[PDB]
C-alpha cells in the first residue's frame, strides 16, 4: 500500500482529464477503507508509485487518484487520468483497467463499480453509436411508437422452416422485430445459412402481402471473429438493406466483437445481448460492476440497443429504478447514475445550444439538431420479460419513453389465437393506450385484443419469459 | 416451471450425447430447488418444451441439503464450428441474470470424449516453449515489469534486458498495456525486440516476450499481431490476450490465426464469474478446462497458497493433464473411448509420475500451463513447486525479482540459483554459500515489507 494513491479533495479530477468511478469497496479483516482503495487505485491504473522516470513529464502523473471516501456506507471515488487508455477508443482495455484483476483479490471483499463519469473530452475519443432506433423506425416506416418485437419459442430446436414461419407469423400480424435467441447459431438442425435464408423468404411473403417492412436480428456471435465476419457479410448478401440487425453476445463473445461490428458495419443495427452479465452485475455479487455501468459502456463502445427488464411491470414486485436508470443512459443527453450526471456530448456543459437542448430534452424533444458529430447518438433498451398486451401502456408510462424495442415471448405466442394474432394484439393495445380508450372499450371491436383481454389476466404460463 | 427437464435418475446422461454440469443453485426464498433447477435448465438449453431425440438440458440429480443440482446438456445444441463463447452464452448468460436465481454458481462442467472432438484445444504449448529456449524440465521463470504502466518503450525494454540478462526466460506486457501516448506499441515491440537482440548476443541464449495484442477492434489485433510477426524472429512472442475483457472470441481467434505462437489467456476480470464471495457464475476450475478447450497455451493462476493450495492446484491439474479430477467430474482429456486399454495404461502411467508414450497426437487434448501470479521468490520457488506438484509453469514474478536489493539481474539469477538447490537437493543456505544473489535473497525476502507487493491474476 502506497499513500501515494491517496489524493482525499484533490480539486484537479473535474478537470476533464480524468475518467471518475465509484466503487463499494470492502478490505479483508484489518485493513482500512483507504489502505483498500489505495491498492485498487493503483492494481487500475500505474501498479506502483514512481517519484523519479517514467514517461510523464515533470509536471504530469498517471497515477489513479483516490479523492473522496464515504467510510461510512463503504464508498470511495477513484479518478482516472483517461490518458492512460489505450488509444483507438478502446472500450475493453477501460474495462481492464478498472474491472479487472481488482476483482481477482482476495484481501478486497467487496468490489463493486457504482457509477463512472465520462468527461466531454474522453467522450471525442469513443465511437458511441452510430445506428439508432431512430434509423430502425425509418426502415420500419414508423414514427414514435415503440418497435415491437418478439423473441421465437421454443428458444432453440425448431428447424429453419419452422423457426421462419413463427417469424412470419409474427410479422405478419403487424410485428416490427424478431430476434434470434441469444445462443441460436450454426446448430445442424437448424444451420445457419438456411436460417438466414429461410428469415429471408418468410420476410419477403410479409411484405408482398402487408406492403410493410419488418426486421429480423441475427446472432453473429461466433467461434473466432473470420467466422462472425463471414456471417455478416453473408446476411448482407441475403437481407435488404435495413432488414437485419447483428446480435452480439456481448459479455460473452467480448466487448471486442461488439466494437468490430460497430466500426464494420456502422449503418447496422448493433444488439448489444448482455447474457451473462449478472455474474458482473447482480445484487447479490459483491464483485464486479452494476448494470447502469454496463450500460454506459455499451454507448460508450456503440451498441444501438442493449437489453434491460420491465421497469417492474408484469414481475411481481421489482422495481422500476435500474431499468429507468439504464434506459435513460442509453437514450438522453442528459443522464444520471446513483453519483454522477452525465452529459452525452463533447460540447463543454457551459455552452448555450447545448443547455437549451438539454431543457428542450426535458420538454420532449429530440436532440439530433445539436449535430451527430457533437454528441454521442441514443442507444435504445431492448425489453425481456413478462409484458403482454394488457401491460404494455403501463409499460409506457412508466419507463417514460416510447424509444425501446420489446422481445416479447409468451405475450405474443400464447395468444388463444395464435402469433399472429397476438401481435395485433399489441398494436391494439398501444393504439388504445395513444387514444386514451380503455383496453376494454377499444376491444369491443377487435377481437385479437378481447381475446388478449381474457387470457392475460387469468393465464398460468406453463413457461414464462424470462430476464435478459 | 415445466417438469420435463427434471429427469432425475436418468441414465442416458451418461451416453457420451451430454455435457454435464453441477451447479450450486437457490431460488428466492419461496422458490423450491426443483422448481428453480428446471428454470434454469430450461433457459440454458431450449427455453420452453413443446421424433427420437431431444435437445433439452436434463436435471438428473438435486441434492436438496447442500443445494446441488447435476444437470445434463446435449452438447448438440452448442454451435458447431467448435465455438466455446455459445457455450458459455447457454450455461452462464441469462441464468446468472434470473432474479429469481439467488445462489448460481458452476462448481464443475464435463466434456464427453465425442464432445472433445469438436474443440481445438491448445496447439502450442510450454513443451514449444521450452524448447525455443533451449530448456528442458524445469519451469520457464518470467516477470511483470514495475512499474506495471508509465514506462518508456526505452525504460520497459531495458528491464526486460535486465531481466533476461540475468537468466530469467519470459517477460510478459502489463495486461492492459497497449498504444498509450507514452509508450507507443509500435515503438515498444521495436525497442523489446533491440533488448532481446543485446541478451542474445551477449549470452547466447534465446528469450520470450508476451505482447499484450487485446484492442479496440479484430483489424487492430491482427495489426498488433502481424506487426508483432515481422519484428520478432519466430518463439521469441507469445500473444497476451485480455481472455474475459476483450472475449471468448479474441482466444480462439488467435489460436487459430497464430496457431504457433503461445497463446497467454491473461484472466484479468474473472474474479466477477470466480470469487467465492459471489454466488452467482463459475469457478476457477471451470474457467480453466473451458480455456483449454477453446486452445489457451498458457492461463494464470495464483500461488497455491504459498490460504489452500486446492484451487490451484486443481487448475493445474485440468490444465496439464491427461487425467484431471474436478469436485464432481473426472475428465479424460481424449477423444478416445475410455475403456481403451492404452487410454487407461497412459492415466496409470501419468498418476505414477511416469511419462507414457504409448497413444498418438492427434486424439488428445493439449496441455496448457499455469502462469503463476504473486509473490513468489527464491525463498519461495522451492516450496511452489513442491505444493503444485509440476514443473510445467511460467512464473510471472514482480517484487521477487525487481525488489532484489542487488537488482533486477541478480533477482533473475537469484531465481534460477533457488530452482538448481531444489533440483540438487541442497539446502537454500548451503548453495547460496557460493552464489552471492541467492545469498542476499534469502536474508532479504524473509524480512522485506515490499512498498508495492504482487497483486493476484
Ligand atoms: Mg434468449
Ligand atoms: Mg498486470
Amino acid at each position: 500500500m502506497q499513500k501515494e494513491y491517496i489524493q482525499i479533495g484533490n480539486p484537479n479530477v473535474f478537470n476533464g482529464q480524468y475518467m471518475l468511478a465509484v466503487f463499494r469497496l470492502q478490505g479483508e479483516e484489518g485493513m482500512t477503507l483507504v489502505d483498500t482503495a489505495s491498492e485498487v487505485a493503483a492494481e487500475s491504473s500505474t501498479g506502483s508509485f514512481v517519484k523519479i522516470g517514467t514517461a510523464t513529464a515533470f509536471s504530469e502523473s498517471l497515477d489513479a487518484l483516490v479523492y473522496r471516501i464515504d467510510e461510512k456506507n463503504n464508498l470511495v471515488w477513484i479518478a482516472y487520468p483517461w490518458r492512460i487508455f489505450d488509444r483507438g477508443g478502446n472500450v475493453q482495455n477501460i474495462m481492464t483497467f478498472i474491472a479487472g484483476n481488482v476483482f481477482g483479490m482476495a484481501s478486497v471483499k467487496v468490489c463493486k463499480i457504482l457509477d463512472v463519469y465520462f468527461p466531454p473530452q474522453m467522450l471525442v475519443q469513443y465511437d458511441g453509436p452510430e445506428y439508432t432506433i431512430d434509423d430502425m423506425r425509418k426502415y420500419l416506416n414508423i414514427q414514435e411508437r415503440p418497435i415491437f418485437g418478439s423473441i421465437i419459442k421454443p428458444k432453440i430446436g425448431l428447424t429453419s422452416s419452422e423457426y421462419a414461419e413463427l417469424c412470419y407469423d409474427f410479422w405478419s400480424g403487424g410485428g416490427d422485430f424478431v430476434k434470434n435467441d441469444e445462443p441460436q447459431a450454426d446448430q445442424d438442425f437448424c444451420p445457419y445459412d438456411k436460417m438466414v435464408q429461410d428469415v429471408r423468404h418468410a420476410m419477403d411473403r410479409v411484405e408482398q402481402e402487408t406492403g410493410k417492412t419488418k426486421v429480423h436480428s441475427f446472432n453473429i456471435s461466433s467461434s473466432d471473429y473470420d467466422t462472425m465476419i463471414k456471417k455478416a457479410d453473408y446476411i448482407q448478401s441475403m437481407m435488404k438493406p435495413g432488414s437485419y440487425a447483428f446480435l452480439v453476445d456481448g459479455i460473452t463473445a467480448g466487448w471486442m466483437a461488439i466494437q468490430t461490428i460497430r466500426r464494420k458495419y456502422p449503418n447496422v443495427f448493433l444488439h448489444f445481448h448482455r447474457a451473462g452479465h449478472g455474474a458482473f452485475t447482480r445484487d447479490e455479487n459483491p464483485i464486479g460492476y452494476t448494470v447502469p455501468v454496463l450500460t454506459k459502456f455499451a454507448r460508450l463502445a456503440g451498441a444501438s440497443g442493449i437489453h434491460t427488464g420491465t421497469a417492474g411491470i408484469g414481475k411481481m414486485a421489482g422495481s422500476p429504478k435500474e431499468d429507468v436508470m439504464a434506459a435513460r443512459h442509453a437514450l438522453k443527453l442528459y443522464s444520471e447514475g446513483d453519483y454522477f450526471k452525465q452529459i452525452w456530448s463533447e460540447i463543454p456543459e457551459k455552452d448555450a445550444d447545448l443547455q437549451l437542448a438539454i431543457q428542450k430534452e426535458a420538454e420532449g424533444e429530440d436532440y439530433s439538431n445539436l449535430g451527430y458529430w457533437r454528441i454521442t447518438k441514443k442507444m435504445c433498451p431492448i425489453i425481456s420479460g413478462g409484458l403482454n398486451p394488457l401491460l404494455i401502456g403501463k409499460f409506457i408510462d412508466t419507463v417514460g419513453t416510447q424509444d425501446f424495442i420489446t422481445t416479447m415471448g409468451a405475450g405474443v405466442h400464447s395468444h388463444p389465437m395464435g402469433t399472429k394474432a397476438g401481435a395485433t394484439a399489441v398494436l391494439q393495445a398501444y393504439e388504445a393506450w395513444k387514444q386514451k380508450i380503455s383496453l376494454e372499450d377499444y376491444a369491443k371491436d377487435k377481437e385479437e385484443l378481447r381475446a388478449a383481454i381474457q387470457f392475460y389476466d387469468k393465464h398460468e404460463e406453463p413457461s414464462p419469459d424470462r430476464p435478459v
